[PDB]
């Protein structure tokens, strides 16, 4: 389940399509509790690109219901990323997570 909460401002028409690369600031955090990444530490803004499950399902599908310039909060269920397995060491089993994620793409 993907849970869009928008940060308004973009202009609400361009939108993310097959073989597009973007430009996302994303930044994870876990819920009742810490950060677990971000990509403005490292200034390297993730330049991946759409429909070819290198990022989870939770990540993609919320890619697609953005536009240029706004800035969602996604909320993602376990079954899409990581609830069975689990990342080792840092995602835990059966783990809710949420992401402030930035959409300034190109192409």
């Amino acid at each position: 389940g993907v849970e869009i909460e928008t940060i308004s401002p973009g202009d609400g028409r361009t939108f993310p399509k097959k073989g597009q690369t973007c430009v996302v600031h994303y930044t994870g955090m876990l819920q009742n509790g810490k950060k677990f990444d971000s990509s403005r530490d490292r200034n390297k803004p993730f330049k991946f690109r759409i429909g070819k499950q290198e990022v989870i399902k939770g990540f993609e599908e919320g890619a697609a219901q953005m536009s240029l310039g706004q800035r969602a909060k996604l909320t993602c269920t376990p079954d899409v990323a990581y609830g069975a397995t689990g990342h080792p060491g840092v995602i835990p089993p059966n783990a809710t997570l949420i992401f402030d994620v930035e959409l300034l793409n190109l192409e």
